[PDB]
């Protein structure tokens, strides 16, 4: 059986197609949603998910949470070094990447990646399917945000690889929405709006669906907007007016942080149904109080610039899909932040006053998707006939003379795709071709973000301009990339090998992660 898994910023959530219909699995606490949080006591153990979150104020140093926030990132990536500000944890540089570093108790310090610390989350979701089905699951679709470039859809597969799982297909979270909303409707063709605002990302998508068949038109977002920022700004608030009246900079202090964090969420939550909340911490900072009340009109001021922020890419949907307001017959809202009052009045004064679909839990609507994908994938004839069209979110192209960024897949390209090209030498016997690949929408590279750099090795010798090295860029259905080469000279073919900068998860790193984790 195949499981679907939301793998999400701040919750997982894990289903099953059964019977007729989808179960969302309630884990070991009897809970639908699992935190996705990891913590190491200083006793040893390893705790995952709400018994990780519990202890969070009191061991704030070793428990990890927000790895989405991460996964697939780079070092000196902006929301990266933005993020370490809010986060309790040592976040330390290896490999160009940024690795989580915490104490495991006995004096001793453990490094991980973020792809390691998702397949601890994995594995906990698997188990708890396994606890309900009773068997083995070896097999799963797990969820990214629509607008996951490259190297972050490849950590997330590579996280449910070290989790056991073979992850027959990695799906977008609007997408996955779109199935629960649409799944056996039989209404004539409609333009669907998913507007997917969670934990830590934000994704729009514009989609027709007929009848099963599901097929994305544009999507837009923004990778580092969510939930979690909006705890962010309220927390920054509340430290910078700390020091104001008492003069002490608590930022360093991980306890004062992050108790500040757990009331802010609790706020935030409370500020969706009331117009005031009160944030009390005994035992803030030297053993000192804090109260402090956040009214709604104060948490909106803090964000609206992010709140309005979430209208560029809805403006940028619809340019890309030639369509009006007017043409959007549903407006789909899913992500846990979709709660906020003041984002529904947003989405709903943008649309011209039209209402929101009912009936669609935001919190659950992507794991529901998740798991019927996984169900018709797996060969089930008690679904619908699903057909799913998807596409690439970011334009590919490859760096040429002036920094210039020349166009190879447009954005919006339905996945699978592939594009070719002839290479050749710039001069005489030059054993190697290198071909900057990035990812973006900007006219000058420099703009974009680099995929990877992709190393033509092995040309044989022979004058400048001679060989004709036709080169293949494919993307697959998971929209992951893969540069493949041919020699197109005549006469004697040559073998001709890429290597790239990517820094791939080789299946032996894997391995060692696998035996690493086992330990817990
Ligand atoms: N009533 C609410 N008001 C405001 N924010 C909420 C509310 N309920 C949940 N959230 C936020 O939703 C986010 C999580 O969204 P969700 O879709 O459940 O999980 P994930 O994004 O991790 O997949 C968190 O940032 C959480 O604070």
């Amino acid at each position: 059986t195949v499981v679907g898994i939301d793998l999400g910023t701040t919750y997982s959530c894990v289903g099953v197609f059964k019977n007729g219909r989808v179960e969302i699995i309630a884990n070991d606490q009897g809970n639908r949603i699992t935190p996705s949080y990891v913590a190491f006591t200083p006793e040893g153990e390893r705790l995952i998910g709400d018994a990780a979150k519990n202890q969070l104020t009191s061991n704030p140093e070793n428990t990890v949470f927000d790895a989405k926030r991460l996964i697939g990132r780079t070092w000196n990536d902006p929301s990266v070094q933005q993020d370490i500000k809010f986060l309790p944890f040592k976040v330390v540089e290896k490999k160009t990447k940024p690795y989580i570093q915490v104490d495991i108790g006995g004096g001793q310090t453990k490094t991980f990646a973020p792809e390691e610390i998702s397949a601890m989350v994995l594995t906990k979701m698997k188990e708890t399917a396994e606890a309900y089905l009773g068997k083995k699951v070896t097999h799963a679709v797990v969820t990214v945000p629509a607008y996951f470039n490259d190297a972050q859809r490849q950590a997330t597969k590579d996280a449910g690889t070290i989790a056991g799982l073979n992850v027959m297909r990695i799906i977008n979270e609007p997408t996955a929405a779109a199935i629960a909303y649409g799944l056996d409707k039989r209404e004539g063709e409609k333009n669907i709006l998913v507007f997917d605002l969670g934990g830590g990302a934000f994704d729009v998508s514009l989609l027709t669906i007929d009848n099963g068949v599901f097929e994305v038109v544009a999507t837009n977002g923004d990778t580092h907007l969510g939930g979690e920022d909006f705890d962010q700004r309220v927390m920054e608030h509340f430290i910078k007016l700390y020091k104001k009246k008492t003069g002490k900079d608590v930022r360093k202090d991980n306890r004062a942080v992050q108790k500040l964090r757990r009331e802010v969420e609790k706020a935030k939550r409370a500020l969706s149904s009331q117009h005031q909340a009160r944030i009390e911490i005994e035992s803030f900072f030297e053993g000192e109080d804090f109260s402090e009340t956040l009214t709604r009109a104060k948490f909106e001021e803090l964000n609206m610039d992010l709140f309005r922020s979430t209208m560029k890419p809805v403006q940028k949907v619809l340019e890309d899909s030639d369509l009006k307001k007017s043409d959007i017959d549903e407006i789909v809202l899913v992500g846990g932040s979709t709660r906020i009052p003041k984002i529904q009045q947003l989405v709903k004064e943008f649309f011209n006053g039209k209402e929101p679909s009912r009936g669609i839990n935001p919190d659950e609507a992507v794991a529901y998707g998740a798991a019927v994908q996984a169900g018709v994938l797996s060969g089930d004839q008690d679904t619908g006939d699903l057909v799913l069209l998807d596409v690439c979110p970011l334009t590919l192209g490859i760096e040429t003379v002036g920094g210039v960024m020349t166009k190879l897949i447009p954005r919006n390209t339905v996945v699978p795709t592939k594009k070719s090209q002839i290479f050749s030498t710039a001069s005489d016997n030059q054993p190697t071709v290198t071909i900057k690949v990035y990812e973006g929408e900007r006219p000058l590279t420099k703009d974009n973000h680099l995929l990877g750099t992709f190393d033509l090795t092995g040309i044989p010798p022979a004058p400048r301009g001679v060989p004709q090295i036709e080169v293949t860029f494919e993307i697959d259905v998971n929209g992951i990339l893969r540069v493949t080469a041919e020699d197109k000279g005549t006469g004697n073919k040559n073998k001709i090998t890429i290597t790239n900068d990517q820094n791939r998860l080789t299946p032996e790193e894997i391995e060692r992660m696998v035996n690493d984790a086992e330990k817990f």
